[PDB]
């Protein structure tokens, strides 16, 4: 018996904030949240406690700290089957990552429509507002491996596993409209160009290198993804706070047979927010696993993520009412122009119990479709068909991934498919082959229908000769580009001239950047002179007199496709850092605490060491990190309460916090004497926008802080930054 | 034509500092580095220019940029036979990353011994000095993933494989003196604990959570090498810049039979050298390939990573004269008892053409030993002889992994096994047997003897009981760990305090921090005293009166043991940032890369933008990279020359950049009005030791900076940092 007396190894089975208690296993955490895949799983969960130590083969043990030997001090012995057995399962416990998307973050959470949509769709999960389907989440990076670090500038992935009654059905999806490339056949070489480079096998996490920005420049059409990229979408401040997208046209088809072009979206109901660059390039450092991290703390708190699922819907006959191609995945449909219809709601509420079994061994492929949804021709689509069934044979071991607990469906699956390497299910048929009469032809084809039919392809016309070539439609570069810069604040436009900038730096041979300079050209004059600026570059009267390109469909703007322009703000499952010294005024204490868990926000204590500090009258105040152990990147904005200001006025690391999170934008808020930290910070006597100060915590001290919150950072303060060494 | 015409797209196949190319394959990069092993992987190099794009079964393709397609804009046909081959190669790009060791970066280079050593070992690469034998090394961290940061706090390998005439030896070994554990079965139990939990996956590259403090709290044999990785130790400047150990007691057999006991070291020709904590972590975020990246480019500098090999020598009569037991892994042998004999040199000179397959797939295995050398029942050093077998055979794909190219020996290899997935060697032997009379019996065993003969196994007594018992001899686990303690500088032991108290603040379970600042009050009170501190934690009386272990055989210390106490410094390699404005003093640049140059240091030109700025003389100088895009963590020392200072003087980057570098302990040079900047970090007008500033920079400044970089950093300057708001 080696756990505490007292109990404290082991976390409580309810709802907690981030750091109140150690993490855990979600079945141990929250073993009463439920779902039918969660049930189903239940026939392979292992406990643990009261059990014996045994072999894989159930032979118990009696002494796992020591091989066998000839003597104390001998050789080990060829019979040690028991070390040979652990050593063995130990060397191979690793499998493939996966070849895009290594680094993901997954959990557990149920969807529900609002109402049926049996008018546009047969899908069965979506045919009743009372019936919900188990979901399985995973988000994720693109470039880097699953060790690589969480806030990278990336594109995201959002993969989702919809166990339905008919069938698992996954939208394997990222946090933007439109992809790099318009066609599969393409994707080796645009991942190569962006992955580690072959010699050397760098850099890690980073597209900010010289293949990358070569095949930039030399493929066009990879510059719409490029530019959101480069904006703050590529660094999100968590996968609560990102849009979702499929990126693909796809089709509805209703009991009727009438097929309706959809593209699908993720709302996220918390709001859209992400970091600025500074602070994810510093957070990659101190806490590389911020994002997975993040995700587990706020499903333990009960802030489950919450996303709404939304449809563009598009006739049939409207297929070429548009300025680009439905088909071509580099090209979005404005919001403006087809609006997302709301169709129901996914909350994610449970983690996982191991990751690796759950998260590693889960496989996400768009192929995997229901009765009521079907493809179209987009060519990025139909190769990506081809290539998740086949990695998954190598990533996954052989043909039976699909017995792998995490990805079996809950409803019946019964065919003549047989054998295969690690093969769980033993088909007592009769028969291996259709037809047969000696099981009278069971399983059989079931046609199709309105409800529980066989699936049957839209029969979409093809016409045309077998041709490898792009479709003309599909060569149009530079509007789907400007139409997004044109949306952005005029804060989001300077991170993007910011981001291609910093990003062209690393770029070593010049004629590449000057090449990127020239593209940016094509797109905006404002944004290619700006980049060109910080790179010492002059752009030639040719390139100042390249002619925009043409609005979308007569927009020349769309708020949607900004982060910030339309105020959506959340401030539940935030977190402030509060700076505590050694007498802090407890009633000050008393009222930030209670304002924040009100609206759901976190918080968390620092000192300059671990322990307790007591306050002014003698409330033992327990210490979550020190000032350089929880640096301001981890939180969302400082509170600096009065008291014995004097113990950390001269600390170096509390006045680096406050500069840092100056720096970041992030609101900070001032009680009493901690308005002694303005001079750190270059705050005029007067006060400005974005610092919250008072002689107390009370009256509005902490509304206007909470305020500052619901608007994410301090967009104004961009300007006076840069007089601040951080 | 894609390329520039001016040629720039390709780097110089000759020496070059870093950034003034484009990293290169080895094999581009210096075409005239030769080596047997190096030649020998000449049949399976394969160029590219002038060369038509194929499928892998020889077929030229036409177009690559598209799928065949019924139609322009039709769906995708399964009889795109080069579609699928190439998007099937992708799907299958990935191999399972070694269990341990995920992360390294591997080169070419050769070896030869000082002298003969055959009057103490009969091994064939070892007894001659003019017999160079080629060799490829790989270094590593341990706990982190293929795509994890380099700059962590962690153990690291340090792999060498020996292409010898008479078999490949590999000297599988870390740079610290021992392991954390004595027994190989506790093996995956302490991998795990240190690995990522396995619930949420988190946290990666780092040992500072719960479960390793738990296990290292439960297992005090843990404790030597714990201390050595919250040492500086753990936290390298470059692999050129840290020892190898192979730390088990191995033999030496002679061509007369005699024994001798051996360990391995590694002594680096560069010196020790270990970056500080905040910086370390800091680099983790912003370039987390850095160790790679610098090995890579010191080798395409000339400035090829040196290593003497050194044995400590004992004679089999003195196995047991010592207080600890020879065979216990977690005991290192002092140098002050038995001395470092220098052995050879080995010199690190090409990188390879491509990561993947020299790098990712190079096995190197510690019981791939040769004739000459055997093994001791070490219990460690036993169970590791099965598993590098066995993780082979799934990680490289089956039982030939010695025919991938850079595996295979460069001496013959002939034998009767067959067969195995992805079989090379096509065997005319008409026997896969022996005895045979079919073929002659050939090919035939070898008797031992003094050259060129089969391996025979030292016949070591061998007497005792089938038993899993560990020997009384190795129960012993505070001595070292203090031995190690009182060796290090007074700077180095507030380093190791920082990193248990910076380590146990992540511990979310206080009882273990409790039990951890236990075991630390069996090794040194002082020690134990200083973490309680830092964790608001007070030691009790009984902890108070822990008697301290025993000294190691009468030691009080050892220096040897310390990365400082003894100079060894050596700049060549290093690099300086030098700080532009727009209208520099030539002079000044003039005399400073003089001085720079005639000492092998390099240099890289800094400024608020790329591009170029012109110096007062007319000269232009091109910018490597902005003060925010290459930070202060990336070089060893800052100068900043004198010209127009109002240019940068304001600026929050550049004034950041010497506040980082000076928290970090590096020198600093200001030349002229430079000495403006004395400001920003708190320089009296007398000076500071470790700041170097003058008029202009003469040779005299340079001299004094070069001089301050030789001891590496500016401890003295530790107690001024604190204030310091960086
Ligand atoms: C619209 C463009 C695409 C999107 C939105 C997308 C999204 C994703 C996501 C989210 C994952 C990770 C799923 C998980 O979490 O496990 C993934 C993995 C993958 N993607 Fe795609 N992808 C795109 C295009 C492509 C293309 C064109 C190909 C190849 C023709 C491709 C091949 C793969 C492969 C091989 C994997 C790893 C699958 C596994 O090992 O299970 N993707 N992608
Ligand atoms: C003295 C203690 C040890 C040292 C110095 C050591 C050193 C290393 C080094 C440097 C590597 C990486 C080689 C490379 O670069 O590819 C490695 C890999 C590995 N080690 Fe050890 N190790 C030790 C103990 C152990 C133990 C006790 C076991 C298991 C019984 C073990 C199992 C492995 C395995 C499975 C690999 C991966 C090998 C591969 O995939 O090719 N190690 N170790």
């Amino acid at each position: 018996s080696l756990a505490p007396e007292d109990g404290s190894h082991r976390p409580a089975a309810e709802p907690t904030p981030p750091g109140a208690q150690p993490t855990a296993p979600g079945s141990l955490k929250a073993p009463d949240t439920r779902n039918e895949k969660l049930n189903s799983l239940e026939d392979v969960r292992k406990g643990s406690e009261n059990y014996a130590l045994t072999t894989n083969q159930g032979v118990r043990i009696a002494d796992d700290q020591n091989s066998l030997r000839a003597g104390s001090r001998g050789p080990t012995l060829l019979e040690d089957f028991i070390l040979r057995e652990k050593i063995t399962h130990f060397d191979h416990e690793r499998i493939p990552e996966r070849i895009v998307h290594a680094r993901g973050s997954a959990a557990h959470g149920y969807f529900q429509p609002y109402k049926s949509l049996s008018d546009i769709t047969k899908a069965d999960f979506l045919s009743d507002p009372n019936k919900i389907t188990p979901v399985f989440v995973r988000f994720s990076t693109v470039q880097g491996g699953a060790g690589s670090a969480d806030t990278v500038r990336d594109i995201r992935g959002f993969a989702t596993k919809f166990y339905t009654e008919e069938g698992i059905f996954d939208l394997v999806g990222n946090n933007t409209p439109i992809f790099f490339i318009q066609d599969a056949h393409k994707f080796p070489d645009f991942v190569h160009a962006v992955k580690p480079e072959p010699h050397w096998a760098i850099p890690q996490g980073q597209s900010a290198h010289d293949t990358f920005w070569d095949y930039v420049s030399l493929q066009p059409e990879t510059l719409h993804n490029v530019m959101w990229a480069m904006s703050d979408r590529g660094i999100p401040r968590s996968y609560r706070t990102m849009e979702g997208f499929g990126i693909h046209t796809f089709r509805l088809i209703n009991a009727e047979g009438k097929a309706t072009f959809v593209r699908f979206h993720w709302k996220p109901l918390a709001g859209k927010a992400s970091l600025v660059w500074d602070e994810a390039q510093k957070l990659t450092g101190r806490d590389p696993d911020f994002h997975r991290r993040e995700l587990w703390e706020a499903i333990e708190a009960g802030d489950f993520p919450e996303y709404e699922l939304g449809f563009q819907l598009i006739p049939e006959e409207d297929e070429f009412k548009f300025d680009f191609d439905l088909l071509d995945p580099t090209k979005l449909i404005p919001e403006e122009l087809v609006p997302v219809q709301r169709v129901g709601k996914m909350v994610l509420n449970r983690n996982p119990d191991n990751f690796f079994a759950e998260n590693e061994q889960a496989a996400f492929h768009p192929g995997h479709i229901v009765p009521g949804l079907d493809f179209t021709n987009d060519p990025l689509l139909q190769g990506r068909l081809f290539s998740y069934t086949d990695t998954q044979i190598s990533r996954l071991g052989g043909p039976n991934f699909h017995e792998i607990p995490i990805n079996r469906p809950t409803c019946p699956y019964h065919n003549f498919q047989r054998d295969g390497m690690h093969r769980m299910g033993i088909d007592t048929n009769p028969a291996n082959y259709e037809p047969n009469s000696i099981n009278d032809n069971w399983p059989r084809e079931t046609p199709p229908g309105p409800k529980r039919g066989g699936f049957e392809s839209y029969q979409e016309r093809v016409e045309g000769n077998k041709v490898r070539e792009r479709s003309p439609s599909f060569g149009e570069y530079y509007s789907h580009p400007r139409l997004f810069w044109l949306s952005q604040t005029p804060f989001e436009q300077r991170h993007i001239v910011d981001g291609f900038s910093f990003a062209l730096s690393k770029v070593v041979r010049p004629y590449i950047r000057e090449r990127v300079v020239d593209q940016l050209a094509h797109i905006d004059l404002t944004l290619a002179q700006a980049v060109a600026k910080n790179l010492g570059i002059e752009l030639t009267d040719d390139q100042l007199n390249i002619t925009p390109p043409p609005d979308v469909n007569g927009l020349k703007k769309d708020p949607s496709l900004s982060l910030y322009a339309i105020p959506d703000g959340d401030v539940k499952g935030r977190v402030v850092a509060i700076l505590l010294n050694d007498e802090v005024r407890s009633a000050d204490l008393l009222a930030i605490l209670k304002a924040l868990k009100a609206k759901g926000v976190h918080a968390k204590l620092l000192y300059s060491r671990m322990g307790e500090v007591t306050a002014d009258d003698g409330t033992v105040l327990p210490i979550a990190a020190t000032f350089a152990g929880a640096p301001s990147l981890t939180v969302d904005a400082v509170i600096v309460p009065c008291g014995n200001i004097a113990d950390i006025a001269d600390n170096g690391d509390a006045n680096y916090y406050l500069m840092e999170a100056y720096k970041h934008l992030k609101p900070i808020a001032l009680a009493g004497d901690a308005r002694k930290f303005k001079a750190t910070i270059k705050i005029a006597d007067q006060g400005e926008e974005g610092i919250v100060e008072a002689d107390s915590a009370d009256g509005s001290f902490m509304d206007e802080l909470l305020t500052l919150m619901a608007a994410h950072r301090v967009w104004s303060r961009i300007p006076k930054i840069d007089k601040i060494p951080a």
